[PDB]
């Protein structure tokens, strides 16, 4: 049951690892030789050119840092990539994932977008969750093999839904990151030591699930009401996180960017309905 | 025991609330008279004047928008602050706090600042907890009222450490709401509702207590491996989402800034270090 995969950072890697472990023969190719050493080790087959990956199974799955990768790659094997089937695991634009897809099956591939919601430790474990967009009949041929990586949560065949509900988590995630160390940043200003402000942090992002279901709600009925807490309130809030960055030397730029959606909701009148109230002015008309 | 509060927005009002239910005789003064109404129904003594309102209480709470606003009201009762306890669970600047605390001593009151870390509908509950600081001997006098709005954590006798640890959550929760609500706008720019989002979100940031262990040992021992995920992978993640933002056209304010963050760690050469290796930049000269 040979599976093509492409891209050996530490997803390619993990994936790699997992269809092996549950019986599947891989066959892989990275820019990098050497970084196929480990996975060649474990069963996998290095071969010496990008189109003799594609050439050798039917699902080819690419792991690239932006598709940009994928054009540099299969681009020297166009004429193989016929009568095949890449799934790529890539982030990148919603819109540039359309324009892959007309590009791989203009060279007469079937093209599914997906998104893996997980950190490679945990790629084939329970919380192990991928984004899918495509062709349902194709998905559903290769469904076993790709349900291994992770649980298979096929949006539609709308090839860019996956790749926007992948841009939509990292949205968030990437945000928590930069959110997380700038706050650090600010504790660690005044040498308190991080290990002493982490466990609020967690309890912070752990209780956000209470707030979600409400905010919704507001959201989608464009009802705003501030009686719990208000754009003046929580505009005022982001002034003083702004000013305390600036007061201890560290980037502003993050909370000058929260305080610049309090402003404008400020700005369109907000200032007394709830902070669900900034989704009107950070959204498309 | 009578407790006076002064600020009777949500928070003032179910902190004037907890203090009846338990007992306590509670004084109020608030800048918009009527909005007294219901503590006063609720057993509450509203009283004409900010002088009246300290005179009334050893221990004085304000919950107001921010510090400007004690200056104000205080501002009107100078002469009454002898002898008495200032608590100020109003969001402001540590520098602002502290020049507060010699402010509030120099008319002859304790000075103790506080930061109530959960929404008003939870004030008194078991999520409930409250950042105190200032000094450790005023604040034991009154613990036992004080531990009724939330778990009393006193983090020291700088009085500015209980607003640090404020803004520094805020700082997260802020960005948490703007992301959340940023992300929801990029999923319903291409028409999917929200509620088939919203689950993943809160997926999103319950699993965010995984990522913060590893990443404090790294941040403080200015240990950044980049083997399972690197700056030059989560830049372009970065770049998809700002990318897919201006496309989407929702705001670009809040993922341009993450973007900020991974290009200026590329500038500074750690492509290949962890996301952790951000905190270089973040941080202080
Ligand atoms: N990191 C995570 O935990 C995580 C989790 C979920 C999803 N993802 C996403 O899934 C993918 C996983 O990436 P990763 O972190 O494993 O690795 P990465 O650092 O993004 O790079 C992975 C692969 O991309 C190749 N590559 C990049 N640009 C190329 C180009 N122009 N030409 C040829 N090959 C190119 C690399 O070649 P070399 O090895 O030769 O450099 C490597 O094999 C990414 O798209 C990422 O956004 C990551
Ligand atoms: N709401 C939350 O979820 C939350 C979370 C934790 C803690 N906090 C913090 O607690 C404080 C109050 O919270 P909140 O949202 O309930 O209240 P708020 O909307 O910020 O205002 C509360 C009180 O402040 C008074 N006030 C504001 N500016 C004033 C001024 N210049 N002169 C006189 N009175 C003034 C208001 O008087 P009027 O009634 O006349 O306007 C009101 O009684 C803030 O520092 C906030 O950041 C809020």
């Amino acid at each position: 049951s040979m599976i093509t995969l492409i891209g050996l950072g530490p997803m390619g890697q993990a994936m790699v690892r997992v269809l092996l472990e549950n019986g599947h023969g891989v066959t892989v190719w990275n820019r990098t030789a050497s970084r196929a050493d480990g996975v060649v080790a474990a069963g996998a087959v290095r071969v010496d050119t990008p189109a003799d990956a594609v050439a050798a199974s039917e699902l080819v799955l690419l792991s690239l840092t932006d598709y940009a990768a994928m054009y540099d790659i299969l681009g020297k094997a166009e004429e193989a990539l016929t009568g095949k089937v890449i799934v790529n695991l890539s982030s990148d634009t919603p819109e540039k994932t359309r324009e892959a897809a007309e590009w791989v099956e203009a060279r007469g591939a079937k093209f599914i977008a997906g998104g893996v919601m997980v950190p490679a430790e945990l790629v084939g474990k329970d919380e192990a969750y991928v984004f899918y967009s495509g062709p349902a009949d194709v998905f559903e041929k290769h469904r076993e093999a790709l349900a291994l990586i992770g649980r298979p949560d096929f949006l539609g065949e709308d090839v860019r839904l996956a790749q926007l509900f992948y841009q939509a988590q990292l949205d968030i995630f990437l945000n928590s990151l930069s959110a997380f160390m700038h706050a650090s940043a600010l504790v660690r200003s005044a040498g308190v030591p991080l290990e002493k402000f982490m466990p609020y942090a967690k309890d912070n992002f752990e209780m956000m699930g209470f707030y979600l279901e409400a905010a919704v709600e507001q959201i989608e009925k464009g009802d705003h009401p501030g009686d719990e807490a208000d754009v003046i309130m929580m505009g005022a809030s982001a002034d003083h996180i702004v000013q305390a960055s600036r007061d201890a030397g560290i980037d502003v730029a993050l909370p000058e960017a929260v305080k610049s959606h309090y402003d404008r909701a400020i700005a369109a009148g907000h200032g007394r309905s709830s902070w669900t109230s900034l989704f009107e002015i950070i959204k498309a008309d």
